[PDB]
């Protein structure tokens, strides 16, 4: 089984109005409710790629109910921890000026965070655990390192989809892969990274620090995968970027799906990049036929090793 | 038994946020939620007054469940007709300004509306049916009349708090009272209403058209009750209007609770005005002690009749 972790899922409540007035009565003419979360996104892309996953994380109240349902309706399994405060509802106003109104997450007790850890404790060597996105304020700030520490004990494969500092924290626990960008490397190592060989070099030092594999995201210039024994360069096709939100979740999910479904590292990486690129070229998350279209146009090249 | 009917009940998603920024990422400093809707508010005030009622109307999805659980936690019964789409979520933005964003209802089928009417068909002469609110586009635009016509056969007292034309349409069905404002009177009878005598006149013409009685809201200037045999003037204490949302509802609930619990027309009316005033002087709906405090302060006078 593959699990995603979404610590703070939301309802993105998108509202179209008959124009907008501050301090006045406004009527919405159309609304939409989408389940939000970076761990949920991965699950969405995995499903797009015909790969099952179970969404974990924290859900509460009627909004938590809604998200569970949405995921059932997609045939994505879930086992969120029931918490005592409502899942957050973020409001996006789209008529004329496009405005965002984000709520803080629900309060999550220590018992509840423990209930999630208890699930990670029930994973095995053949499970993949994908933790994605920010750490909410009412869970421990080292939530990623705790989950990782448990995976190290179960054998489960840890994949982190977060910014550098949380991926750095999981390093000693040998994740399956982390996914920094070229610019994060420059900061980590206090050096200029300006060649594919330099990318290989600092990605391999992160492998020395515990990472089983590293994907270094390079933007529209593709990405590099680094192993202890191989590095790969993927170049994606050019095209108009519409919306890069989700591209990271997609890359992560393409990689995992490829691994899970018996593709080579090379081809799983190729799928990954095509996923991230597909999403980028789309308004929202990529369709399957968009992913397959792009992965033929993605060129793989072995940089070093075998 | 007393029944409130809310066609389009709501979650009122209240969001506190400072310096509301259009086209911007805002972060809510706090949020909360309650069950809103006119008939629901009436049930809430009747409850504060120790008077049972069962909420009727339409609920669906998990927004629907929230309203039922919220009412249940408040010890208010409900017998909502399950609809196939989500109960609406209305947004209230509390900065320095107060900005409401009201959503459309769920789509309500004819079969579901028929289910509601079947409930009104099971009423008896001892029952009170309160129908309050705007009519959602998906139900019969003559929905008030379709209810009013059943109560005329069952014998149940019909109470209406609606827009002018909808209030006008139930008149042939002899509702127990309707509740227009002075401004609706002015539109109805196409004339200027500038005195207590003018209010008695046009209000009693409504009693001639079928209303058993009429309460005319004068805002912070009190209210006038009009009968075939008497008219009464209520005058409420002055004070800082905090929030008048729900005060019309509270007035209706005060009047019904009075009649239901054996009070004179006069004292029931006094209770009615105290309720609407006390709400006005409050964040939300009035507490019991605010209501009682205030009705000691409400003056009652016979305008005409015996």
């Amino acid at each position: 089984m593959i699990y995603t972790v979404t610590f703070n899922p939301s309802i993105d409540y998108v509202i179209f109005t008959n124009d907008f007035k501050i301090d006045g009565l406004n009527r919405a003419t159309a609304t939409y409710k989408f389940a939000g979360g970076k761990g949920i996104n991965v699950s969405r892309v995995l499903k797009t790629l015909d790969v099952e996953s179970t969404a974990l994380g924290f859900a509460g109240g009627f909004p938590g109910k809604f998200i569970i349902d949405t995921l059932n309706n997609s045939a994505i399994q879930s086992n969120f921890i029931e918490v005592d405060e409502d899942t957050r509802i973020n409001v996006k106003l789209k008529t004329g000026q496009e405005t965002e109104i984000n709520a803080p997450g629900p309060h999550i007790t220590s018992t509840q965070f423990e209930q999630l850890l208890q699930q990670i404790k029930n994973t095995t060597s053949e499970d993949i655990v994908i933790v994605a996105g920010s750490v909410p304020s009412s869970i421990p700030s080292d939530a990623y390192a705790q989950i990782a520490q448990i995976t190290a004990q179960t054998g489960a494969k840890l994949v982190v989809d977060a910014e550098k500092e949380l991926a750095e924290s999981v390093l000693p626990y040998h994740p399956l892969f982390i996914k920094p960008n070229k610019d994060e490397l420059e900061v980590m190592f206090n050096t200029t990274v300006n060649s594919d060989a330099d990318v290989i070099k600092y990605g391999r030092l992160l492998v020395d620090k515990g990472a089983q594999s590293v994907i270094v995201s390079l933007g529209g210039d593709g990405a590099i995968y680094i192993d202890k024994e191989i590095s790969i360069k993927a170049v994606n096709p050019q095209g108009k970027v519409v919306n890069t939100v989700g591209s990271g979740d997609s890359t992560v999910a393409g990689m995992v799906a490829g691994i899970a479904s018996g593709l080579s590292i090379e081809k799983a990486f190729q799928q990954a990049v095509a996923c991230g690129t597909a999403t980028a070229f789309d308004e929202d998350l990529a369709t399957r036929d968009a992913i397959e279209k792009i992965k033929s146009q993605v060129t793989i090249s072995v940089l070093d090793g075998e």
